[PDB]
């Protein structure tokens, strides 16, 4: 097995304790006579007792519930025009990578079909380090200030005091009208593409614009998208409840299963690219998360095929303790000044350091196998368990060789200018229409293609709505109408029959 | 004027002022911009206010138990209403009429944090007590038996109950492989109360609470007895079968914490009757089996209940992290008069509930007003530091026993255990299953002379193992029907029919 | 106080960790009289667990150190300079902590090791806690906060042999992009890198901040707490002795001091320049290795502190204090020096490590004057103050909340920042810009104190005199510099303690 | 190099950030324009500053300073008659083995020639798992109940309230009267002896009684005593404090240094064995911490050597995180019920799964490279690092093959009988003089052989309780009286004159 997924067991199946030593019985236990008090001296049972303690570490918040698999990325088409990273820079040159797909709101015991956005989370162990592509399976998102995450994701859980979840908060939030640029991002999650039928029935977005550069010092904007080679196939609101009671695991089956036969899924990589003078006559902000670019100015361009094929040995080892972070990166792709992405930069790393220690680079998984970890200087720490180096000097000693390579490769100092005193900004939902026509745009020239969805839009808000007290709904109802007042008032109406007043 | 304090156990502190602050107490002038370099550039190092709040929301989250995970709660009293000072000296008994002060935390046992209320399953019912002489817990489940009466077993079992450590799944093959190898077959008698209508009840409010073990109870003059502990719920045993808690799993997971929280919310206080059952040791060595087994009960008819008082719970919690979260419960916490005997399960419990609370909560998470004993400080001048030591550390106290300071110790004729049994032998024993019937016996009465008495839960029973089974390859299911029939071919036969039914061969 | 009490049984029973009685101070349970122990003595288990967690990590660096409490007393109006509320009133009184400390040493090594000092001030303020985290120098040894780790690295223990090493210690400062260090390593090798006590050494802000005043202008501002009890060191050959025969040689003076009455205090003084003056400098306010002379920039008194008050307990009020430059006030923020910047990061982020997610619940670090109120800021291990009980985690519109001072800027009134987003190596400077500073502290300071000039050479010459030749030549090279008979001072010395 | 004691460095020397992307300069930070402030997206910064925040872990409680190095027990004698080990069973045998030396009270930078007891601990790794021998260079101690042993820490440490030394808080608790079992190992601590001159001049001792049983199932109660190759040699009172100051790090050097060169170190293993009819007899107990073996009635029977000879590549690594513990045993060897020795049994695991983590055993020095672990049963916990087991049931799965080996061997049900009740015991100091007269046979049959002793430890405890309180000084006095009169008034002539009365 590969370094990144296998394990060690002996051969000649001898059962030990912690330190090696053999248990001549499994399950005896020290004590008085046949039936007196348990003595203190019994090792072996408090070695077993105490290391049962101690299994559990702090889910994630958000993404807590998953599953994942390994897989690779192939190249198919040239791009290094746009990038000049090694993962991309011979068609036909493989990647290997993990993936991670996740619900966002549940706990971990919670259900694969509950309605919420999917992670698509990939790991690439590349030549020039691990990169890591945190995507979520929609283009956009609930929210273009970062301070409003911590709020936002309280309100998609649990309430403080009932300890469950409360459509009066979910709603409220979203209908403050400084928060209401969610709306796109709504529309999105109550379309039956917030309950997939599978993991291989979705796609992944990079959501944000990133930067690309070649080796020649040009770059550009980039949009990045997976596109499921399975196809697109979603779940009813009643499908999604009812597995939810009979197979809360049914995505973790599903994607286990048809790996473990060979049916392995597929997806086809895309980029979209455009230029900072194009970006400038834009009529929204590239940095704004919750904005999509239009296919027909900004057609998509092929780039490699990836593929998973092989499933994890031990889930708790290779998925609960995978670690992905936007900040994780390679060079030659860097993020751009949308403040979700910069806020992200931040904390996922400082998420990896409390729930899984800060030498979690160690845990195979994590390791950038494909280029090591060499810097004197990030020493020590607990459970530092690859030699910390010997006695390699901590510092940059000059009787020691040090290579830095890519000297004259820029990071951002090549890209935009930046002016101004240090403001704080809350990027309110701005005045007029521009925070809902992409909003109107999927609804009127996407959903009505598709039979029957703008139906089930309604119906999946209403169902939900319906918990909300009258004044809640009531706020729900006018945010929906800017979108489309028909809309609206199927929302309305099956709301109302579901809680008279 | 002042206003009322909610209890130290259960309240908060919020400014009157309303003033939003950052988490050193200095005010935040927007609620939510974030510095940039002009309208659009790139994030700010400076920006304390922001990664303040991110760096707390990541760290928001703490290990969940292992088991029993998934849970609500709710404060309430035990009142006396009846003097048992005879069998016990502890203060909590010491006068009829008398009030202590509990929380009780009810949980299922495998499922993980976000699953299902209505699981099949044992359910926890946890009850801790803040008395005169210190915080005493009795940590029950809802039933009188389990599965094992091995410690070592324990990990094995509860692993076999959760998910396949390779696919992530529950595994019908591991949970019946382990309960029906040779030597874990015990585990019957729990196995029949599990996968009977109990094993689903239809709310908290509707279900007992058992000591499960035998404890030692000692009055003032030095008798002692063995003693079970019965809570037998007065709103009635009310279960849902195996259907209705499938469907409620999926449209409504918190059922059960909703129905306790509205309930009391309301005033519709559910209460409990608490009894005892008490033995001398003459009779425990005239049984035909060990008081020391957790998968027996005594007898109803040679052990009759005794009435102790009632419980009340009529108080939810202000927030549910705060006390319900982070509460801690262990069997080795208890106050004078009341101890644990040699049962070799609740034994390795004195051990490992403090160290599990250490790392899920903390070294000092006796400082956390929920589980402080509130109405007995705690002063042990050699207990001092750890991290978030909030209590002041007992300031400038010394921390040895200095002769130059007075130190009580109170109690000091009362015996711990030294007036109890007389141990002999040398220092490993597999408390493997017995042969014969003895282990079979009393899991074969719940069936002919139990659930015989209540229309359609034989039925029930039957059909709750099939659909469970059903699942498993057929080398294991011929198993399970085998270890069955054990207790009776008719249950054996039903379950083997239907299950095969469900998965033809 | 809030911040300095406990709370102790009067009737002295002595408990378990749960309150329940002990009634034998020692007695362990086994079979019979001397059998094997019994796993159901929970009281044994209960202090020896807790006795294995007694201790946290130490700080990294500063692990070493001491604490008292105090106010600091405003004697001058300079609220034309500041707004923050501590200052707005003469006469008014603020509570403070103080943490002195050493920078290499860890836990358990010696008070009188030559080091920098911290002097790290916690103010209790009705706007929040604000902490000045100073050391006792205004200058220090880099100006690029990614070599912080490296320094500190050169500082304390070879990786392979555990002890310190002149070699690295050389090696790293001697560096052509690293001697900037030269200003601080001419005032950590003259005598006060080894002073008398606490009670007689300065506190320096060392960083530039901005200081607004209510009327929205603001100047950059440089601290300085000067000590009433006067400047007093001790010589290399001294502190090594007291090395040995009392390594807590300043803890009990402080100590000892404040319990007898002789409370030590300082003067509080601070030097404003505008942008206008800053920009006209040959050097740069952003220049942590950099001062401002004091002819060109004076003085101006603000008030006194004075310290009267031991800890009752070092673990819980002084090995667990939190401070961080980030814990600031309105009207004060930080200049743009990328150490400081950095700082502003590494605390808070130290503090989550060593202490806990919620160590701003410990006493010592709670803003007793300004409760904290944040809806979204929850749970966490060890939340111990109930957690805001059932206020939504969230700004709910049914609520109300408060913001104050909206239209008080924090930092868009001041600097307008222009250009990419540049990688920058702050290396020494060609010429003398990054020497002249060191030159003025041995000619026009040193001189003026009688034998300084040469103890600064014999306290070099003792210390390198461990390195190897070639790292030698590098220290005496670099010293040149600064001054030709400084440099064959420090060489023949050393030499003749190492000679080839 | 093995891999207990190695490391993985890319011979390109390309630097990286902890995720293998390469730096392309050293310390460019980024920022706005050239002295803008600092942009949040520098992820190298961050990282290497988040990072070297957490570089520290607790340091241990007790014995948190220390040095380490690793070598070879080699067998010499033929001892399978008293212990069937495996790591005995061949004359000749080698077993590799790493030794961490330590004071006790002083946190981890104090001085290596503090006045303490030393630790000498050794973790042997052997092929039916990892056996630690966790011994002081005493072969008694302070205490023989376990409660006691915070209480005593607390006092040999720092006072709560002024964060120092505090001799009256010390003698106090040695003075208390159910506590003066500790008088013989406080003659020994302020012998010369509480100052060696280097970690290569001093001996180990179990302290306690063992249990050593053999194939056939026989077994001894069993002492074991390492004694220096290189000779006892000792530091004087003022030798050793004027070290402190000028190297706090003098016996980690000397240790470095000598093994560096080639002059390495050794050790021979001796043990002393009593049946348990002999047991019964002696007029003191084998369960006795405070009490030693006399050497004329159980002789020393030699069973090899060891030999210290290679230094840690990274102090951090394989010092730092190593961690031992009594309770770490193989076959046929088991502890006694020493009850001081019963309460390590559990103290020092859960002492290291605070310190280092739940699973520590998975750090190579900790890692028992010949007898790998397999416990299905054992699984998950933060830094998992070494696979987990892969697809391994969590259980014993009827479907799988499980060997558990040396079924016929008993543990301890072949040893001795217990009878009684669960009794709470407080082991106080016995009245009479038999907790005394071994400290009296050091001084008198001992000390007395070596010139100017009896006067040098007279000394060291004068300069040392001459800062306690007189109420304190006079029960110093007292108790050391009981051991010999002139000692006592030794003590009493020199403290009086550093600390006059009224
Ligand atoms: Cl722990
Ligand atoms: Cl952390
Ligand atoms: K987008
Ligand atoms: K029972
Ligand atoms: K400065
Ligand atoms: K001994």
């Amino acid at each position: 097995g590969h370094p990144t997924n296998t394990a060690d067991v002996r051969k000649d199946r001898v059962v030990t304790n912690s330190q090696g030593a053999p248990i001549n019985e499994p399950f005896a236990t020290q004590r008085v006579g046949q039936h007196g008090p348990l003595l203190l001296q019994d090792f072996n049972l408090l070695d077993s007792l105490a290391h049962f303690n101690r299994e559990r570490i702090p889910e994630r918040n958000p993404h807590a519930h998953g599953s994942g698999a390994f897989g690779y990325l192939e190249i198919t088409d040239d791009i290094t025009d746009v990038c000049g990273s090694a993962m991309f820079d011979t068609v036909g040159k493989r990647t290997r990578c993990l993936v991670r797909f996740s619900t966002v709101g549940g706990e971990k015991g919670s259900a694969d079909t509950a309605r919420d956005p999917r992670g698509f989370a990939i790991k690439f162990y590349s030549e020039e380090g691990n990169v890591d592509w945190v995507n979520n399976n929609t283009p956009v998102f609930f929210i273009r200030d970062p301070s409003k995450f911590p709020h936002f994701i309280h309100t998609q859980k649990r309430n403080p005091e009932t300890n469950m979840k409360d459509a009066d908060m979910f709603w409220d939030f979203l209908t403050t009208e400084e928060n209401q640029v969610a709306i796109h991002q709504v529309m999105i999650l109550f379309s039956d593409r917030g309950t997939p039928a599978s993991y291989r029935n979705m796609n992944s977005y990079s959501g944000h614009t990133y930067k690309w550069s070649n080796k020649q010092g040009e770059w550009r904007y980039v949009q990045v998208h997976l596109k499921t080679d399975q196809g697109i196939k979603n779940l009813n609101n009643e499908e999604a409840t009812k597995l939810a009671g009979e197979n809360p695991d049914y995505c973790q089956k599903d994607l286990f299963e048809n790996i473990a036969k060979g049916n392995y899924p597929s997806w086809t990589l895309y980029i979209q690219t455009m230029t900072e003078e194009e970006a400038e006559k834009l009529p929204f902000s590239v940095f704004d998360l919750t904005k999509v670019w239009p296919h027909k100015q900004f057609p998509l361009r092929r780039v490699g095929k990836m593929v998973l094929n092989e499933n994890p040995e031990n889930y708790f080892a290779q998925v609960e303790q995978a670690a992905f972070s936007p900040s994780h990166t390679v060079p030659y792709q860097e993020a751009s000044a949308d403040p979700v992405l910069q806020a992200r930069l931040f904390s996922y790393p400082d998420a990896h350091r409390y729930r899984l220690g800060p030498n979690y680079s160690q845990i195979p998984v994590n390791c950038p196998y494909a280029s090591k970890v060499f810097n004197p200087a990030i020493r020590d720490g607990p459970m530092n368990v690859n030699g910390n180096l010997g006695k390699e000097p901590n510092y940059l000693s000059t009787s020691k060789k040090y290579q830095f390579i890519q000297q004259s490769k820029p990071i951002q100092q090549h890209q935009e200018v930046w002016s101004g005193p240090a403001m704080p900004v809350h990027w309110a939902t701005s005045p007029g229409d521009i925070d809902f026509v992409q909003a109107r745009d999927l609804y009127n020239k996407v959903l009505s293609k598709q039979p029957g969805q703008q139906k089930a839009l309604a119906h999946n808000v209403a169902v939900h709505v319906a918990s909300a007290c009258p004044e809640i709904q009531d706020r729900v109802f006018a945010m929906f109408a800017r979108v489309d007042r028909g809309l609206s008032e199927n929302i309305k109406k099956e709301a109302l029959s579901l809680s008279p007043r």
